[PDB]
């Protein structure tokens, strides 16, 4: 698994993103690996953010599929023309592949100035795929045409006139050993949609957030790459920064500090870590009753931004922020450790990574069991709308 080893690049804020080759012959993109979507999209005409893009016309393989996608995110809209090309990953495992390959021909608010991706890979389930659930994505037709095992995980590693470049390492078909220290513990993929799971408790400095555990997957909890921040629901990110702000209540930062809308600044290497305190997420077990923690450091969810004006302090962006599609847990909680997507096995494992940014009091914990008699069903059902039920599967 070495060759896959720092196959992740990036800018910090701006996503981790591989290097894949489309087409015949291989026309080389960076894209960005995002675990909340099921397309492989790739930019695929000009625009102001785009270095390249994918040009069909140069490709002998190039399949047209003659039908149209339009994908709208909350925060970002991309569509295009659909077909299948040639798909290998350089420093990946060593295949080419038939894929679906959506062509942007427009964007909106999708690519990133200076992120350095021309596209997506949406390593999610086909029900979310778009147009629909019949659009194989990228690691289903991955694995049904090699011999390549149903997993893959994911190490993402955190950091004056540019952002701070990240690393990482995305292992297609295994486990890598050397990427994680201690045990690697296992919560349930509640449904293959999106990677979801059911985080059961909340605490901040050991203090419970004592919430209806349902509040914590609010609409849903989801295993997203392709997000930066922890996004929890409205209800309990004020939980969470009415407690962080009580653990923090010596020193006084502004209002649009904890909108992640403005930096809090120390002089350089006199960060005050110890005044901030530890958030664990007690995620749903293998067992039931069972549970384990994934402690999450303030270095972590205080995202370094170095400021070409206060370049001699060291500054940093509140990265919790408040979401309407349920808890999201981002780079800020996936660089603490290794997270790894047993697709197989219909399981999400962490373990403590071997790249983890830390202090010499406190260190990102992956912790377990944790037993509750009793345990209420913490997952939310998402009210049946007269669409979702219209709906045909064969
Ligand atoms: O979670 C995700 O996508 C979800 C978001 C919630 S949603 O409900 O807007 C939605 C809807 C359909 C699909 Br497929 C995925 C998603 C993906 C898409 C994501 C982040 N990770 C994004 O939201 N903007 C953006 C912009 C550039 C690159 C990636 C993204």
């Amino acid at each position: 698994f070495v060759e896959m080893v720092d196959n992740l690049r990036g800018k910090s804020g701006q996503g981790y993103y591989v290097e894949m080759t489309v087409g015949s012959p291989p026309q080389t993109l960076n894209i960005l690996v995002d675990t909340g979507s099921s397309n492989f999209a790739v930019g695929a005409a000009p625009h102001p953010f785009l270095h390249r893009y994918y040009q069909r016309q140069l490709s002998s393989t190039y399949r047209d599929l003659r039908k149209g996608v339009y994908v709208p995110y909350t925060q970002g809209k991309w569509e295009g023309e659909l077909g299948t090309d040639l798909v290998s990953i350089p420093h990946g495992p060593n295949v080419t592949v038939r894929a679906n390959i959506a062509a942007i021909t427009e964007s909106d608010k999708f690519f990133i100035n200076g992120s350095n991706w021309e596209g997506i890979l949406g390593l999610a389930y086909a029900e979310i795929a778009r147009p629909d659930d019949s659009l194989e994505p990228f690691f289903d037709s991955l694995v049904k045409q090699t011999h390549v095992p149903n997993l893959f995980s994911l190490q993402l590693c955190g950091a004056s006139e540019v952002l701070a470049s990240v690393g990482g390492s995305m292992i297609i078909g295994g486990i890598d050993h050397s990427l994680y220290t201690g045990s690697l513990w296992y919560t349930p993929i509640r449904r293959e949609w999106y990677y979801e799971v059911i985080i059961v408790r909340v605490e901040i400095n050991g203090q419970d957030l004592k919430m209806d555990c349902k509040e914590y997957n609010y609409d849903k909890s989801i295993v997203d790459s392709g997000t930066t921040n922890l996004r929890l629901p409205k209800k309990v990110f004020e939980a969470a920064v009415k407690s962080i702000k009580a653990a923090s209540s010596t020193e006084k930062f502004p209002d649009g500090f904890w909108l992640g809308e403005q930096l809090v600044c120390w002089q350089a290497g006199t960060t005050p870590w110890n005044i901030f305190p530890v958030i664990s997420l007690y995620l749903m077990g293998e067992v039931t009753n069972q549970s384990f923690r994934i402690t999450i450091l303030p270095q972590q969810y205080l995202r370094p931004v170095e400021d070409v004006a206060t370049s001699q302090d060291d500054c940093y962006k509140f990265a919790i922020s408040q979401s309407s599609t349920g808890t999201v847990m981002g780079a800020v909680i996936m660089e603490g450790f290794y997270v790894v997507f047993d697709r197989a096995r219909k399981r999400i494992g962490f373990a403590v990574s071997a790249c983890h940014v830390h202090d010499e009091f406190r260190t990102a914990a992956v912790e377990g069991p944790f037993v509750t008699l009793d345990m209420e069903d913490c997952g939310y059902n998402i009210p049946q709308t007269d669409e979702s039920r219209s709906h045909h599967h064969h």
